[PDB]
């Protein structure tokens, strides 16, 4: 193959060891923290580690010094109120409970308060980290527009860990997701039904930068579903297994992430590139899996054409300024409210240039 994509995949593979070692350090610290939370008497006594995200999907290809971790908390009887038109943001309310509400301390005027819950969450984390301060682990100061409590691990490696609190609701998916997860052709109706019977999650997200009740909103998270469709990505159950056939679906996702990350290193993460992240290419990739549902379309030998399909689709989204959230179709990740036109223009041009020259940024 002229692009020599197998050699590129070998290069990104080199990063694997560093990422696995760092992940062990992160897991040690977070397991300590979890055991403290679970042995305590706080509302967060029921938290558990939610093993999702790029690391557990095995597509974390970079940034061994940066991890995010999700703590899930089962919350019964949730009732959502949409913040606005989109389904991007919700207020969390509760349905009547004759047995009570363990989260009463966080209620403010009908609504579960995110700032109240996070303050208490941050407080508990800070006290547990202070208790083990000889370990060299500290809590980073609050960042603007970040729902996370960031841990700074200094030894034996410098690692930033974003701890994200996620509410778990074992209830029907909200109406905004009705035409979401369009995987029927790709994975089948049975798989789609099974996945939509899983719980959904809520993580704190500000609706707009203002000061006000937009500070109290939550966004949906389906990171556990994303993990499953990445891991069990074939029409056949033996796709990419030892006794099955190798497809190149994951390799393509990795190359798309790597493309964006190498462009940022090439250009110095300038203003135009700073708003694009791996979640945009992951979303584009899922839409491509839907348009090309068959395992034989992704046979390993077909790597160049498959990767080119992903790139071409991503180019089409940049030009049309349309990239629908895979679970919430009414949410456009490429709207002008989020990313201005010249930024899309600049990335389009660079991707077009890379494509026409065999992706020299990879080398
Ligand atoms: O539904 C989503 C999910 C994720 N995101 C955004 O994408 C970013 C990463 O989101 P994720 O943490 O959930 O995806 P990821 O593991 O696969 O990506 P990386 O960690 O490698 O970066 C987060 O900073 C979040 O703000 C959304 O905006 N919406
Ligand atoms: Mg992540
Ligand atoms: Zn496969």
């Amino acid at each position: 193959g002229a692009w020599k994509l197998q050699t590129v995949l070998e290069k990104v593979r080199l990063s694997r060891h560093e990422i696995s070692e760092a992940a062990e350090v992160v897991n040690w610290v977070v397991e300590h923290l979890l055991r403290r939370l679970q042995g305590g008497e706080s509302e967060f006594k029921g938290v558990a580690l939610l093993r999702t995200g790029s690391y557990y999907e095995r597509v974390k290809i970079s940034a061994p010094n940066e991890f995010d971790v999700m703590f899930k908390l089962e919350v019964p009887r949730i009732q959502l109120e949409e913040y606005c038109n989109s389904g991007a943001h919700y207020f969390v309310k509760f349905k009547r409970n004759p047995g009570g509400n363990p989260l009463e301390q966080f209620l403010e005027k009908e609504i579960l308060s995110a700032s109240k819950m996070l303050s208490k969450f941050r407080k508990i984390i800070k006290e547990e980290i202070k208790n083990i301060e000889d370990t060299g682990v500290t809590v980073e100061r609050k960042r603007r527009g970040s729902p996370a409590v960031t841990l700074l691990i200094s030894k034996p490696k410098e690692i930033s860990v974003d701890i994200i609190l996620a509410l778990e609701s074992k209830s029907s998916w909200p109406a905004s997701t009705q035409k979401g997860l369009p995987i029927s052709q790709w994975l089948g109706a049975k798989v789609k039904n099974n996945l939509k019977r899983q719980p959904f999650y809520l993580v704190p997200k500000h609706a707009k930068e203002g000061s006000g009740f937009q500070e109290e909103t939550w966004r949906l998270s389906f990171s556990h579903i994303e993990k499953d469709i990445l891991k069990n990505h074939g029409q056949s159950k033996t796709c990419c297994e030892i006794d099955g056939v190798k497809c190149c679906r994951k390799e393509c996702l990795k190359l798309m992430k790597y493309l964006l990350e190498q462009l940022k290193k090439k250009f110095g993460n300038r203003r135009e590139l700073a708003k694009f992240c791996s979640y945009h290419v992951k979303t584009a990739f899922f839409h491509v899996c839907t348009q090309d549902p068959h395992d034989n379309q992704w046979h390993l030998k077909n790597l160049e054409c498959c990767f080119d399909n992903c790139v071409a689709y991503f180019l089409q989204c940049l030009k049309t300024e349309q990239l629908a959230n895979y679970f919430i179709p009414g949410v456009n990740l490429f709207s002008r409210d989020l990313i201005d036109k010249p930024s899309k223009e600049f990335l389009s041009k660079q991707i077009e240039y890379e494509r026409n020259n065999g992706f020299p940024v990879f080398w």
